[PDB]
């Protein structure tokens, strides 16, 4: 690991070097890596020298606090390192209030509540024929059979981009949030916006009634968005559609091959789906991104300089003690089911609504047509960490006679 010289006004005792994209305990799951920083030998409020050097509130009081007061913490600068997230130039993303508002109106109109609600039987009819195709196979590689074609073609549906150029896409939005060395986040983001520079151009002559129409024609400000802004507000819809479900879609999948009680509690209470759907997404919260400080600021008696940038780990709120008792256990009855797992304050997920559609949709038709299902004998299954966590492999089998079709 490379370290950073620890900065002049940090004190040596709130020091612990935490990599976010390699993190010491890796092998026992990405949560559990990162809640190594929720131990008692960790102040709330730490300085890692790794990626740059930058702070890390590990508590989930001071993650809702810090996401709640952009007057100190900006979105301007939201990736570690330094040069992603100054880079980073999403909209509305990359904005604080009252700037992010209109821009955010837009982007809802495109993924919000409505939208979901008009596209359920796409969403409802692919999880059902994808599923029934690999049912009688006995077995499947969840990330690629799965978790990635289902969500993925159905942001590609609503966005009116062929499925031809998934592949090419998903390799650069996993660059932006899980960077494997082979270029910075500006190439990555730079070949992001190539692609849909001459889409939004060819979608502003000849408007449609897919997602990138109606973004590239919006209007902000009570004037006609511009070409720039309509792109780096489909460059943030991009990574939203394939890189937050697919992932998560893995996390929840490897858990219930691990948890025959759990699988045969939804399949006879259906009605608990929803709510096992938010303890997933607590236990198995996947985010981490976060902000940079304004001017020098004193917060929970640690001073912040100008500059410094703060990784606050939506991730890490759900997986705090002090939110939930038993937080690594996963508890479909939770009475209250604390989370930040979409974030929180002005920016909080507008995708949200489609993802828990996808989730729950998901964990029904599955369950339902394969009930039974284990991890295959020997995978080892390997997780990565980043802005966004995965699965690398999810290797699944079955015993085709106790599927059923529908
Ligand atoms: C399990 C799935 C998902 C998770 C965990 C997730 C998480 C998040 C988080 C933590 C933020 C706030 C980041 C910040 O405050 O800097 C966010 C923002 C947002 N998400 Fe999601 N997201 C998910 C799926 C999606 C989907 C399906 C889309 C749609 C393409 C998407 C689009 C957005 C947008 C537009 C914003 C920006 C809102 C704003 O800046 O005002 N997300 N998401
Ligand atoms: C941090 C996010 C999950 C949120 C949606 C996709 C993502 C990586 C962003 O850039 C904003
Ligand atoms: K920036």
């Amino acid at each position: 690991a490379n370290l950073a010289p620890l900065p002049p006004h940090v004190p040596e005792h709130l020091v612990f070097d935490f990599d976010m994209y390699n993190p010491s305990n890796l092998s026992a799951g990405v949560q559990e890596a990162w809640a190594v920083l929720q131990e008692s030998n960790v102040p709330d409020l730490v300085w890692t020298r790794c990626n740059g050097g930058h702070w890390i509130a590990t508590r989930g009081q001071l993650i809702r606090e810090a996401y709640e007061d952009y007057r100190h913490f900006s979105s301007e600068c939201p990736f570690i390192p330094r040069e992603a997230g100054e880079a980073y130039d999403f909209i509305p993303t990359s904005m604080d209030p009252p700037e992010q508002r209109q821009f955010r109106a837009l982007a809802n109109q495109v993924v919000g509540m409505p939208v979901v609600d008009k596209l359920e039987n796409r969403i409802q009819e692919l999880a059902c024929s994808l599923i029934e195709s690999l049912r009688p196979q006995g077995q499947c590689n969840f990330t690629e059979d799965y978790a990635e074609p289902f969500p993925i073609r159905i942001f590609m549906l609503l966005a009116g981009l062929p499925e031809e150029d998934i592949p090419h896409l998903k390799y650069l939005t996993d660059q932006m949030t899980r960077p494997d060395g082979s270029m910075t986040f500006a190439e990555a983001k730079e070949a992001l916006y190539d692609y849909l520079i001459p889409i939004i151009e060819q979608r502003r002559q000849k408007p449609g009634t897919d997602a990138i129409s109606i973004v590239a024609n919006g209007q902000v400000n009570g004037r006609p968005i511009t070409s720039d802004e309509a792109k780096r507000m489909c460059g943030l819809l991009l990574v939203g559609g394939l890189d937050t479900v697919v992932n998560f879609l893995s996390f929840s999948m490897e858990f219930l091959a691990k948890s025959p009680e759990h699988r045969q509690e939804l399949i006879e209470r259906p009605e608990r789906i929803p709510a096992a759907c938010e303890e997933l997404l607590r236990r198995f919260s996947l985010v981490a991104d976060g902000r940079i400080l304004t001017s020098d600021y004193e917060f929970h008696g640690v001073q912040l300089k100008k500059g410094d940038q703060i990784l606050l780990p939506q991730m890490l709120s759900g997986l705090d003690e002090r939110e939930n008792a038993c937080p690594m256990h996963v508890d479909f009855s939770r009475q209250k089911v604390s989370h930040t797992t979409f974030g929180h304050g002005s920016h909080l997920c507008l995708g949200q609504h489609l993802a828990r559609r996808e989730i729950i949709v998901t964990l029904k038709e599955w369950l339902t047509r394969i009930p039974d299902f284990s991890i295959a004998p020997g995978a080892q299954i390997q997780h990565k960490s980043g802005i966004v966590s995965g699965v690398q492999a999810l290797p699944l089998v079955w015993d085709p006679a106790t599927t059923k079709a529908v």
